[PDB]
């Protein structure tokens, strides 16, 4: 009666328990798009192209997943038609580039908006990026239907298990898939982390400024001295400004102070504007904490940005170099243990697909009580 299979010929009950991590990546992302779609806040272009990203690592988890689940219940032995391998091989690159790519768009606006924050139709240019990365993975993708559709030992060798047996692609499909969108996110992350650092270092330099002229202020006695000293202050808050309303115009109102004491310095006593600086200092000190929570802030930002890359790099970075060596390395290499190794760094890349909701949820506060609702309200 032929060679059956299913819906018992299951060899691997413990690897089925692996469903676990299945249905936290279909949900993880469902509320993502449910976050952006309810929520009249997470209207934004950005939060558009976080929820494409959510359905590209939600098809993941939904159509590549499961079928990869039942490879392993029959020891990698295809149970399925034998056409629907070359459909799952595809749909594979396909929505694992999708993320990757996405994730490297989300580097690059980040710096961006990062560098010069005053950006702000808008959704039409969020549907061209959206549009693009869709596209260049659609172009990574195709080759499989084409390499497959026109020679059918290149999907599936031992008319038993189903891998990719063009070495050619894998290592195109690899080094334009992966290792180019790396070399993006490397060099946009460094030049990020570069500026965010600058800026730290610019608002430190101007409090430190605008302490030491206070300083020498009370000290000498010079006219003109109190002059240089209470004109660099005047510079150096102008200079913090533009670097939390509250904040710049409390800088605005102390301006008028340093106007004031200017006034009385020059054609007035020393003694007089060195009382001045006095009302200063307390005004500086009413702000303190508003530059603190400042300068906190971009020790935050920095974080989270080397968190996310950093995962990137533990999660995809396995499979390619792997995969790169297990094809360009015919001899040297053990073979045996390549499998063994590439088997589970196939997972771990899918598992970075359900990690990427677990991220953006973890430090936006908007997205936090989004979940804690979505769960809590059934
Ligand atoms: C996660 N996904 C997995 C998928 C894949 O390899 N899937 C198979 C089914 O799993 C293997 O790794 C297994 C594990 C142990 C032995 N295997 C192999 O030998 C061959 C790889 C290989 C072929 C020839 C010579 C050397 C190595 N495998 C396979 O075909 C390809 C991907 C990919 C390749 C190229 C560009 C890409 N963009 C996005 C992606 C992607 C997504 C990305």
């Amino acid at each position: 009666g032929g060679r059956f299979k299913f819906p018992d010929g299951v060899q691997n009950w413990p690897a089925l328990s692996i469903v676990i991590i299945i249905i936290m990546t279909i949900g993880g992302n469902i509320l993502v798009i449910m976050a952006v779609s309810m929520e009249k806040k997470l209207h934004n272009a950005t939060n558009y192209f976080l929820m494409s990203l959510a359905i590209a690592d939600m098809l993941v988890g939904l159509l590549v997943m499961p079928l990869s689940l039942l490879a392993i219940l029959y020891d990698y032995v295809w149970p399925l038609p034998r056409y629907l391998c070359p459909v799952w091989i595809s749909l594979d690159v396909l929505f694992s580039t999708a993320s990757i790519m996405h994730l490297c768009a989300i580097s690059l606006d980040r710096y961006v908006a990062i560098r010069n924050p005053i950006e702000h139709n808008s959704r039409t240019k969020a549907i061209m990026k959206i549009a693009i990365v869709w596209a260049i993975s659609i172009g990574v993708s195709v080759p499989i239907p084409v390499i497959g559709l026109r020679d059918e030992e290149k999907v599936f060798v031992n008319n038993t298990t189903c891998v990719l047996n063009d070495p050619n692609f894998v290592l195109i499909g690899s080094f334009v898939a992966f290792f180019i969108p790396l070399t993006i996110m490397v060099i946009t992350y460094c030049l990020t982390i570069y500026v965010l650092r600058r800026q730290a270092a610019d608002l430190e330099d101007n409090w430190e400024t605008l302490n030491d002229n206070l300083k020498v202020i009370e000290k000498a006695d010079n006219a003109a001295q109190v002059k240089d000293a209470l004109t660099k202050m005047r510079a150096a808050a102008l200079d913090a400004q533009k670097a939390m309303k509250d904040f710049r115009h409390g800088f605005d109102i102390l301006v008028g102070q340093i106007d004031d004491a200017l006034k009385l310095a020059n054609e007035g006593k020393v003694k007089e504007a060195q009382a001045a600086a006095e009302q200063l200092k307390t005004t500086r000190n009413a702000y303190i904490q508003k530059y603190l929570q400042a300068i906190n802030n971009e020790r935050k930002a920095s974080k989270v940005l080397g968190i996310v890359f950093f995962v990137f790099l533990i999660m995809w970075c396995p499979f390619f170099i792997t995969n790169i060596l297990s094809v360009l390395c015919e001899k040297s290499c053990n073979q045996k243990l390549m499998e063994k190794l590439l088997n589970v760094f196939v997972w771990i890349g899918y598992v970075n697909s359900g990690i990427n909701p677990l991220v953006y949820t973890l430090f936006n506060k908007i997205y936090r009580r989004a979940f804690s609702n979505y769960l809590r309200c059934n």
